[PDB]
């Protein structure tokens, strides 16, 4: 398909001769026989194009540089077009033009560093294109390298400039009918100040022919062009993209470098210079800063110092200063992203609104939100709505949470943004295999299935919200929750499903990074739902909590007790509110004391030291609170309990059952259908589910499935001993289960959760223990040599006695053998004695038993300190754990007591038969406002707060500051001009 190239494009010969040696540099032999100053095309022949293809470096590369060779006057359309369609370069998104003759093959290191690192950064970011001279020397080889580098720790174009005839190897590069492959020997032996090698860094190559055989600046003319050209240009889709933003980078250089800056400038194509580079950059970056003829003298060397043309260059320079932009090193910066942007916004000046979206997207392809703010979203552009779609769903997809924020400020109406394909690609937008890209490949977004599947399934914001929970992005989950519907319902379920996914998450750094953000989501619910308290008692307490929201159809406090949001139960409104349910009717303030008397006087009830027909109301009011009820139930307990002991100790016989017993019977009959109605209403699998999801709860079941065994065993005639004996475990269960109703008072409520805890320090010190006593056990019962060796007696040696021995019980007469009478006990060689004890075997070797001894000593050493102490240093440490937070369980487990007694039949169990028997809109709109409002207060004070704060008081007075430092500069150049 290159057929077409020398149509279009050309090369440029000599021609005419103009003087041994010439200008154009061709030696007077080798000159065309056709033939005062040299012409650039008037001495010129035009002539089809020779040299296009693609280029091989010898070696390392790869494999493909587009390398044409066009003519000097050449109109850059072409060009470009060429390059975006044939060649399959994609418009850049930013184009950055270096510049600079840099002095020097060997650059200096801090010049390397800020290059390498900030413009090759930038074009990774925003995937721009750089173009620099095409040759292997000073900082054209160091952009190819730092390019390639780039490359290959990634996307970046390296485009190549350089004149036709310092290019070494150059008829290696000629072929009319085609050059798809070359090999260019880039590594060549000879060097000359007039060739150079091509770089091999670079994407493709251009070479402008002039036609002479070796000078510089012959490109400088067809470079600005293309560079204009390009400032022009739309980012693709004809005129449907955006322009193409541009600049010019320049690194010291010569007077003819300060002419092509002129020249640039007076195309109007935004240039930055670097300080300290040296001549020709830094004498305008000090001329920018601010004699000037002493500067002009000094920053440049002596040649054309005196000429006045220089400082007629100067001025034409200053005159257009509103695009030439300073770099500030800054003691090694290496960071002017935001010079970028400045000289970019500040070299615009129109304000059309639709040439402004470029810098929009490089901003949002950087983190510069500060300086969009600043200049793009300062008021004087016309944002509308659909400009910032695909902005802000590059800012989603980044993560550039204050990003979005400003863009979703500035009139962007999400409803009609948010749609189902762009839900998907956000979703899409998973970090590589990352969790819910697991959960999500295992389950169209399809979100419903997978929530389900966590939780246990038994508005954009509120989507947006999901997912960035999903991903666990931080900032832009806060944001979307500062502006969703349910505000608390909203931060217990965030808090549910982040500590949900952190307990999946195997991770366990990721994990950790999920609980920060639920414990931030749970404290900020927490602030929001104590103000809310505060404003109104009545409105916040009865409606915000107890409603089932959508999020899960279910009751904020469930939200909280499964999220374990303990803080939350913690805070004064849901106290009060437990409280007052856990009281019922009666006076919240009523004595303990006085309710108690009352329980056992009845009449007692209709005075004064209860505090709330009549008569039947008070009645009812009072035998009905759920405090009543518990203490009833606690009663009814113990009596149970006492009950089980008398028939368990003195009324069992084999005899069929007394009556004691069939009252026993009839009672855990009683408990069971009690059992069985709490779990058959509190969806029939899920309510089930739900139920035996409670520790106690099963415990009951435990207790009852224990008894039931026992009865039925003692019930058949020949299992009467193993009845009483799952009996008498079934006892310890029931017993166990008492401490349920510790949970009542402070003081105890958390040393059952102590308790708990410690259980699993207990099986690991058990693990350690059963090895050590193993050990320990079969060492001592191989050397005693025990004459009984029956298995059961094995192991009781092996393993009761030590443990008993932790516990200060020693039986040194058993094997001491000093303690023990010598005897002839067996017929086997050496000497025996005969312990007394009954079961330490009937008599024991004495061979090595100073080692037995010994073995004891280190035994005793070992397990009853360095062990037992292991166990409680782990014992002491779950202590403190759950001591420091003791008042945030008992309030969690106080919780879950009015829950499970708010809804029990008012009868104690031994008479609920009866009980049993018996058995078988815009007010939310204004909620939800009144909610809202209060979450908005909220979030104003505590930006009120954070603008206060020592920080950002000193952010904000450095840079008043040094707005304040610009403006007196400023004034003093006006007082200096009159
Ligand atoms: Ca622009
Ligand atoms: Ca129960």
């Amino acid at each position: 398909e290159q057929s077409w190239i020398p149509k279009i494009f050309k090369k440029k010969t000599c021609t005419t001769f103009i003087v041994t040696l010439c200008q154009c540099g061709r030696p007077r032999t080798a000159h065309p026989a056709v033939a005062t100053v040299w012409d650039s095309d008037a001495h010129t022949t035009e002539k089809p194009t020779d040299a296009y293809g693609e280029l091989d470096f010898t070696g390392a590369g790869r494999k493909h540089s587009n390398f044409l060779r066009l003519s000097d006057r050449t109109d850059p359309a072409a060009v470009y077009s060429l390059v975006t369609r044939t060649w399959g370069f994609r418009a850049p998104n930013l184009v950055v033009s270096v510049l600079g003759g840099s002095g020097g093959p060997v650059l200096q290191t801090w010049l390397q560093d800020l290059l390498r690192r900030g413009l090759v950064r930038a074009a990774q970011s925003t995937g721009a294109w750089i173009v620099t001279g095409g040759l292997h020397t000073g900082i054209g080889r160091h952009v190819g390298v730092a390019v390639r580098d780039h490359q290959m720790a990634s996307k970046v174009v390296a485009m190549g400039v350089a004149p036709w005839g310092v290019v070494r190897n150059r008829d290696t590069l000629i072929n009319p009918k085609g050059s798809f492959p070359a090999r260019y020997r880039w590594r060549g032996d000879p060097e000359d100040g007039v060739q150079f090698p091509l770089d091999y860094n670079y994407s493709a190559f251009f070479l402008v022919d002039d036609g002479t055989h070796g000078c510089l600046g012959g490109e400088n003319r067809f470079r600005l062009r293309l560079e204009s050209y390009i400032s022009q240009q739309k980012t693709g889709v004809g005129g449907t993209g955006i322009d193409i933003p541009v600049l010019l980078l320049l690194i010291d250089g010569d007077e003819k470098m300060l002419t092509r800056i002129e020249n640039a400038t007076q195309a109007q194509l935004p240039c930055l210079l670097v300080a300290g580079s040296g001549g020709a950059a830094d004498c305008l970056a000090e001329t920018l800063e601010d004699q000037g003829e002493a500067r002009d003298r000094i920053r440049r060397f002596f040649p054309k110092g005196d000429l006045e043309v220089l400082q007629a260059q100067v001025e034409r320079i200053m005159t257009r200063k509103e695009l030439l932009t300073v770099y500030s090193s800054e003691d090694g910066s290496e960071e002017f992203e935001t010079i970028v942007l400045k000289a970019l916004v500040k070299a615009c000046g129109s304000s059309e609104a639709s040439a402004y979206l470029d810098e929009l997207r490089l901003a949002v392809a950087w983190n510069r939100v500060d300086i969009a703010q600043s200049e793009l979203f300062r008021g004087d552009i016309q944002w509308r709505s659909f400009h910032l779609e695909a902005s802000l769903m590059d800012a989603l997809l980044n993560d550039r949470p204050e990003f979005v924020r400003l863009l979703i400020s500035h009139g962007l109406s999400l409803g009609h943004f948010l749609t189902p394909m762009r839900l998907a690609q956000l979703y899409s937008a998973a970090p590589s295999n990352s969790l819910i890209r697991n959960l999500l490949d295992q389950a169209p977004p399809d979100v419903g299935h997978v929530l389900r599947m966590l939780l246990g399934k038994m508005a954009p914001w509120s989507d947006l919200l999901l997912w960035a929970l999903l991903l666990n992005r931080a900032q832009m989950a806060m944001y979307f929750w500062e502006m969703g519907s349910n505000a608390v319902s909203s931060a217990l379920g965030a808090c549910l499903l982040l500590r949900v996914m952190a307990r999946l998450e195997p991770d366990a750094e990721e994990a950790a990074r999920r609980k920060d953000l639920a414990f931030k989501f749970e404290g900020m619910g927490v602030d929001l739902f104590g103000e809310c308290y505060r404003s109104s008692e009545v409105r916040a307490a009865r409606l915000l909590l107890r409603r089932c929201p959508l999020w899960g159809d279910a009751t904020c406090l469930q939200l909280a007790m499964q999220a374990d949001a303990r803080a939350f139960f913690a805070q004064d409104g849901v106290q009060s509110l437990l409280t007052q349910k856990w009281w019922g009717d009666m006076a919240s303030t009523t004595p303990i004391w006085a309710l108690v008397l009352a329980f056992f006087c009845p009449p007692l009830i209709y005075t004064r030291l209860i505090t709330f027909r009549r008569c039947l109301r008070r009645w009812f009011h009072f035998w009905g609170a759920p405090v009543t009820i518990f203490m009833g139930n606690v009663v009814s307990y113990l009596l149970f309990l006492l009950l089980f002991s008398r028939v368990l100790l003195v009324d069992f016989q084999p005899a069929p059952p007394g009556s004691l017993e069939l009252l026993l019977y009839f009672w855990a009959f009683t408990l069971l259908c009690e059992e069985l109605r709490q779990g058959l209403s509190g969806s029939l699998s899920q309510r089930l589910r739900l139920y035996l999801a409670d520790s106690w709860n099963q415990c009951d079941l435990v207790a009852l499935t224990c008894f039931l065994l026992g009865v039925g065993c003692r019930l058949t005639p020949g299992l009467y001993h193993l009845g009483r004996t799952v009996l008498c475990i079934d006892f310890m269960v029931f017993t166990v289960r008492l401490l349920h109703i510790f949970t009542v008072n402070k003081q105890l409520g958390p040393k059952i959760v102590i308790v708990s805890k410690m259980m699993k320090d207990v099986f690991f010190f058990l693990f350690f223990l059963g090895v050590w006593l193993v050990a320990y056990g079969v060492a001592t019962e191989g050397l005693l040599r025990p004459r009984d060796s029956d298995f059961p007696s094995i192991l009781r040696r092996v393993f009761y006695r030590p443990y008993l021995q932790i516990f200060g019980q020693i039986p040194q007469e058993d094997m001491d053998v000093a303690l023990m009478e010598h005897s002839n006990c067996s017929s086997e060689p050496g000497f025996w004695a005969h312990p007394p004890g009954a079961q330490a075997g009937t008599c024991v070797s004495q061979y090595a038993n100073w080692l037995v001894v010994l073995l004891l000593v280190i035994f005793l050493l070992v397990a009853n300190i360095l062990l037992v102490n292991l166990l409680i240093a782990m014992f002491s440490y779950t202590f403190g754990k759950v001591q420091g937070n003791s008042d945030l369980y008992w309030k969690a487990q106080r919780y879950r007591l009015i829950r499970e007694f708010h809804s029990r039949p008012a009868l104690a169990p031994p008479f609920i038969v009866i009980s049993h028997l018996r058995l078988l809109k815009e007010a939310e709109r204004k909620l939800l406002t009144w909610e809202s409002v209060h979450k908005e207060n909220f979030l104003l004070a505590r930006a009120r707060d954070k603008r206060e704060s020592d920080s950002e008081r000193l952010k904000r007075t450095s840079q008043k500051v040094d707005l304040a430092l610009k403006q007196l500069g400023h004034i003093r150049e006006y007082e200096q001009r009159l």
